[PDB]
């Protein structure tokens, strides 16, 4: 019901206490998702799912400023299935974005962009069905 890649508006940015959360399921043999916190052009926060990397399943995070990717974060704990639905949750925290799939701790990634409230869409693209995205104050 929603059409990828969607775009969600984050009006005045994001905030500390903003919970972002995505519901959708895989696409059978998906090779990405991503979710893409944009500042404007930048990419404050890129998350990344890969289903193939060398035949090895990996979740890539980085920033992109100016047009360049920086350091990336890689994690291997990799939650999600081809065909399976998924709930990924994203909650702002002072220093980190705190990402959980399916209920589970996934992984935090600390602020490269400081300027959260310029942090004013959120891009969800790649190999999937997407139920819904919204957001909330906890
Ligand atoms: C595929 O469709 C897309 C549609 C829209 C946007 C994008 C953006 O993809 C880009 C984004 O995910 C970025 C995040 O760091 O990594 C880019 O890919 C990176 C590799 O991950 C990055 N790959 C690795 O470093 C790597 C690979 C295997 C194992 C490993 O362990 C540390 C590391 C590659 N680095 C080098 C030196 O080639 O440079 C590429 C270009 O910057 C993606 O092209 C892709």
């Amino acid at each position: 019901p929603l059409i990828v890649p969607y775009n969600l508006p984050l009006p005045g940015g994001v905030v500390p206490r903003m919970l972002i959360t995505i519901l959708g399921t895989v696409k059978p043999n998906a090779n990405r998702i991503a979710l893409d916190f944009q500042r404007g052009n930048d990419v404050a926060f890129h998350f990344n799912p890969r289903f193939n990397e060398n035949n090895r399943r990996v979740i890539v995070c980085n920033t992109k400023l100016d047009n360049n990717w920086g350091r990336e974060e890689r994690q291997s704990v990799f939650p999600f299935e081809s065909g399976k639905p998924f709930k990924i949750q994203v909650l702002v925290e002072p220093d980190h974005f705190k990402v959980a799939v399916n209920d589970a701790h996934l992984l935090q990634y600390n602020h490269r962009v400081k300027k959260l409230n310029e942090i004013s869409k959120l891009g969800i693209s790649g190999d999937i069905d997407l139920t819904s995205a919204s957001y909330t104050m906890i």
